């Protein structure tokens, strides 16, 4: 079926989270890769635990505050000295990230081939908006969407449903792009055409579903559309 | 409020999963602790991804088959030679586990103080039932409950709701016991009195909720009831 719009996940897709791991190392020598791993794990675990526990948003909390919670748990567990300064510093780092250098032109070869572009993110909008301004992609997106509108995190249907609504098109006609295998898979269940930017070369998730195609980077995504 | 029944989580609580990590090492030398960690992570990730994606069971699959999926993904990712024999062997190991030696008497000091006992498990019942027969705890539980009845995994309300239903008592009057911090916390949200068997001495989850009490083992749980 014909793509008529293309929606992106934020972190790891549009925005390289790398710079947080590197700054963790500096505050916590020898413990950066461990913190950053544990922190991402719990950040995601907490969004799922919450949305699963309250399928109508009973336990929702914005992604920012969930990210603080996860960072705090990870430091306590890993026995790291995280008080106000080191916390503020890592969160600042989180607020303002940079793009994968390949992205911004590829977005143009799509904008130019007549394609509306959006972001759909677990990110609360307050953090999603500045995050976008770090990277020079202001203007490229028609819609910048947050699961905060529905108080439910991916893979919840109400989160995926935001993009058909904003674009005025069925899921089947939106190309859904994510770095996270679980999310490409969840989007495929919802009925999008999906592309998985598998940056670390991992296996497909064993979820009995597969995205339409996958590649290694954003420029592989361009390849695929043009075909 | 007065406890009138006590319900247990299965794995890590009643049943020591240890013996699987040890048998992983033997089939996959140098890679047992890595497999076992990645496998537990994805097993749980997959139950949440599924239930979050289909809040009415649209993507349900029994825990057994989810456990095979997770084991398969973990082996592919970790580049381990898992064909039919090594898979069958690890799954066998999974079917039939042993208790924490402290458990079976502690269950008796509770049965004897006039307390009905149950299991509530992500475990499909087919695997939950034999699992119980490995360990000598047949007879101690009035109800052996599986989220398979509702096609939704914890922390889904419909999963927690199984125990009030079976016991004929409100959540507030059941003591809910788990090893998994996320689950003690989810149960507390549902309204149980909860106890967390924190076996590895981890911090509390940063979920803005805490179980009624926590301890290190089952005998700490006994301590707490008797008080
Ligand atoms: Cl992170
Ligand atoms: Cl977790
Ligand atoms: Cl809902
Ligand atoms: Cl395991
Ligand atoms: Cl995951
Ligand atoms: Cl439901
Ligand atoms: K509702
Ligand atoms: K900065
Ligand atoms: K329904
Ligand atoms: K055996
Ligand atoms: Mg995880
Ligand atoms: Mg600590
Ligand atoms: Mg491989
Ligand atoms: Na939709
Ligand atoms: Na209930």
């Amino acid at each position: 079926t014909s793509i008529r719009a293309v929606v992106f996940d934020a972190y790891g897709t549009l925005f390289d989270v790398y710079s947080v791991a590197a700054r963790a190392e500096q505050l916590f020598p020898g413990k950066g890769e461990a913190l950053s791993v544990l922190w991402r794990d719990r950040q995601i675990d907490y969004t799922r635990i919450r949305s699963l526990a309250g399928p109508s948003g009973e336990h929702y909390k914005p992604f920012w505050d969930v990210t603080v919670d996860a960072l705090r748990y990870a430091c306590a567990r890993l026995n790291l000295p995280l008080g106000n300064h080191a916390e503020a510093t890592l969160m600042r780092e989180y607020a303002c990230l940079s793009a994968f250098p390949e992205n911004v032109p590829v977005l143009r070869q799509l904008r130019e081939m007549g394609l509306p572009l959006g972001i759909l993110s677990n990110g609360n909008p307050q953090m999603l908006e500045i995050a976008v301004k770090s990277a020079g992609m202001s203007g490229l997106f028609d819609h910048v969407l947050s699961v905060d509108a529905v108080r439910l995190y991916k893979t919840a249907p109400a989160a995926y449903a935001l993009a058909p609504r904003a674009f005025g098109v069925p899921a089947a006609q939106i190309l859904f792009v994510s770095s996270n295998g679980w999310d490409a898979c969840g989007a495929t269940w919802h009925g999008f055409t999906t592309f998985w930017i598998n940056r670390l070369g991992h296996p497909p998730e064993a979820l009995d579903v597969a995205p339409a195609a996958a590649g290694h980077d954003m420029r592989d995504l361009l390849q695929f559309v043009q075909a």
